[PDB]
């Protein structure tokens, strides 16, 4: 398959007002992050697309539109992953039917499942869909347990989210041919100077551009100025933080003239006045 | 409505090697409860149910069959929650339109909602079925959200599930005409002397002689007998965790001649020589 | 050889502005305790004693006074852990030789000791004083180490401060003739509703009426009335957290004419003006 | 004024059996550590030294013999933080009346105390001693608090103790000018990345020259070869937390013929057969 090193934007989804997906909408987010940001690719499905509120049938039909509007011009991960097991062989077929070049898979959530059931969840979606996988998992794991996944050769590394750097060091250490995105784009940088192989990130949407220099300048071992990229890129994302992530995200977008439409609920679907203040302020002062 | 005080258990399903749904199964574990626990009803669709590992249509098919074979016996509450809206929505009028006494709904999970989120989400569910409601949350909420929540008249009260008896004693003085069901077997005794108004449990689908026991006593007084139940009930709750909950109670109920099947996968779905010979010494020592 | 069982205060002590003891208001608080809370004991030297911030000689000079003021009128347990285990052992000979009852000893903090280590900490303390123990920890030790530390004959059992009612219940039926001191104050019921023996703590000291009754009525299953009478409680215990625990209670006893002086540094030694008044209107609504 | 940046061993001390210091074997880990490491300075009294299980006259002789001993060959930054602020100042007084160049200071802890107390007891202690100082806190506190604590012109900086590299980024940025001293020593190469201006370890007592290699590597944006030497360093630092910290740190040095002798209870003394076999296998594949 496709090379799955790089830049990947963790791909926002485009909600109309009632919660149903704007096909136009995410359409441009899309040529905004290949045409713009640049991205070695996109992971579609993830919890950045609001992914875990919506129907298994909403979840099909933004991989097929992100599969219908990139084509072939970018690397395309889909994350399947879900408590239900079936939903996410399902997904990783129709995923893997319609071309992605890898699946990702969180590990199952809310029961608290152990390290045998989790090995098995991702042998499963593996074996049912033919398809190469990269694990996450959310609020870890060690390097004992990674050992057992890394035994299937389908398994081809981690979305590493946890902020444990000891941890990510000792996993390059332990199984060095394994790859590994790192998952927190405000941590960049020292991620990348323990080598990691690229990042998966929902801030890449509007903010790609300085993330590859990051990446690219840590990996030349210009420090220097690696750090004052990831500098003015944590003012950005410490504001996006404190103005709401995902809304926050898309009013940006919004202001490039993509239709990043609303949120979808539970979440808060609309900005307020002075979250759509902030995000003018936080474009001025950055994205300009 | 209803009388939705005393002992409800947490509806545990049967499920076929293949993880499809065992009517028949499903149908006698109803009935052990309804006719062997005398329970005063079922808590149905729960985190016993495995309700978070399958898809809408399975979860409106156990809300069938338990209907169907519930008729009007007994209570059936139903929980119909999810970080999806629109299905907790949509299970909440299903459930309204078979003739479920109350709703109930865990507070949408995976993501970090806010409070107005919470609350928007379960005035949702209220306000498009009509029903009234039962609130919970997973690994808490204090006086002032519940007060807030409490202000939809519809909000009968909460399942507590967390073992926070200061809490427990503040939420029952500040709202005395709300409702509480303890969420913990095993904490039983407490919670009934802090003046809970019922319990919503697993272990009650084998073991709901004594928790009645235990629950009647302790709100009568006879504190000497309802402590020594709870010791006994205890000892088979700690055997009973130890060997492994879902598949040790199911393991428990087919000792009772109802076919309560496999668990659903991703949990491990059958139980091991080990697991089954354990379920055989607690079943001659504790319900015998 | 004394009875241990029932109401034991958490010696408050008084303090000077420039930190030092307050010998005639620490006397005062001592009176109080014994003759108008007329609790069955004091635990001395324990964190609400202000312990922690203290030398070895203050702490020294803080049990010759209470030993010296109280005399035999009541039962004495003197706490003497600490991180620095010849600190610990000086505190508890010295304990000793003063005629204290029963001794006390925090699991050693600051770094992470093991289970072995910890249990020698015990074993030590008892083999150079030759006196009885009650074991605690802060912020848990399961059954089976339980189990390891009572193998010492002059261990006596511990003082509960974790707020989890299924362990609690555990232990007390693992080790019947083995003692537990409720150490959670606003929790009293539901904890002698399973069989604790006693209580400690800082509440005590101005609402030692009210604790009895809620104490002994629990244990003579009269749950309507002690509920009543907990809920009274944990008003005021709500209104006391909420002002600053320490400071509140010795404004408390300073509105019963007791000189409980100034805080210790580094804690906040004064209260201010809002503080005072808060005290105040808790002496009208809850201890007039 | 003497340069407090780079590479700082943070002392181990030499304990007889009967848990006294031992004084020549302490005067032997400072050379070794200022001749054999060739460390830029040591940060004496922290919890590797086992400061806190310490008496306040056994902590002033550690001060008097790391002084006489090391003279000004090094810098010499001495830590004499507290629960009990008064010893924090009689040590912090001593310390700079023996020529120390900083003093350091835990948050207070056992209590849960308010910014507002722990800037208070930051402020006296510099006040009373004329000293300047490094924070730190176990295991956050913001960007915000760091502000209010660097409003006291003697605060120099942090000593960096917590994994959270976002925060780490953050604090550099707002604060440019103050220092900060990493303390995870398995996390050098990420911490320097991001600009840290040294580190205070307990594995530079053994590990000092890899450990100046990865710092100055890190510096000059050689990654690959500082990733290397982190790499074998890390191996290392596994094998000695698996073995037991202090312990295996104290064996390694004696195989390095200095006589580091036990450690001091509750923390177990003497190494087992085992952990002196496994310390002679680190020696061999690592330090020789
Ligand atoms: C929890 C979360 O939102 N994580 C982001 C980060 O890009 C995060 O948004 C960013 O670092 C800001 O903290 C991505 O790792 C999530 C991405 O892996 C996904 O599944 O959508
Ligand atoms: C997480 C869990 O298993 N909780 C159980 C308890 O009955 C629990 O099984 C029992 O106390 C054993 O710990 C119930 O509260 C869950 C029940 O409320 C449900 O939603 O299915
Ligand atoms: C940490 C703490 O303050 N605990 C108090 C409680 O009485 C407590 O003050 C009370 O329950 C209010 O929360 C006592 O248990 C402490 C007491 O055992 C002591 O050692 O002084
Ligand atoms: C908690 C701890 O042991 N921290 C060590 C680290 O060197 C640590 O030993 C090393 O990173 C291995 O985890 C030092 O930071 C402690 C040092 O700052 C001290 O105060 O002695």
């Amino acid at each position: 398959m496709r090379d799955l090193k790089g830049i990947f934007s963790a791909l926002l989804v485009s909600f109309n007002e009632d919660g149903t997906i704007n096909e136009k909408g995410l359409r441009q987010i899309i040529r905004h992050n290949i045409d713009k940001m640049k991205v070695d690719g996109l992971y579609v499905g993830g919890s950045t697309g609001e992914n875990f509120m919506l129907s298994t049938e909403e979840k099909k039909e933004i991989f097929r539109i992100a599969k219908d509007e990139a084509k072939d011009q970018i690397a395309l991960i889909a994350q399947v992953g879900s408590v239900n097991l079936k939903e996410a062989v399902e997904l990783g077929k129709y995923a893997t039917e319609l071309g992605y070049d890898c699946l990702s898979a969180v590990t199952p959530f809310y029961y608290k499942f152990s390290f045998p059931e989790i090995k098995h969840y991702y042998d499963t979606i593996i074996a049912e869909t033919g398809s190469n996988m990269i694990v996450y998992s959310i609020p870890n794991m060690g390097i004992e347990q990674f050992g057992e996944l890394y035994k299937n050769p389908k398994v081809l590394g981690v979305k590493f989210t946890a902020g444990d750097f000891y941890l990510l060091e000792r996993l390059k250490k332990a199984y060095p041919n394994h790859l590994i995105w790192a998952g927190f784009d405000e941590m960049m940088l020292p991620a990348a100077s323990l080598g990691v192989d690229g990042a998966i990130g929902s801030t890449f949407n509007v903010n790609g551009v300085r993330a590859r220099q990051i990446f690219e300048l840590t990996k030349a071992g210009k420090l220097k100025e690696a750090l004052e990229i990831q500098h003015v890129t944590n003012d950005l994302i410490e504001g996006i933080l404190a103005n709401g992530l995902y809304l926050t995200i898309k009013e940006l977008l919004k202001l490039e003239g993509v239709d990043a439409g609303y949120c979808r609920e539970p979440m808060t679907s609309k900005a307020t006045a002075e979250q759509v203040a902030k995000a003018k302020d936080l474009k001025a002062k950055f994205l300009s």
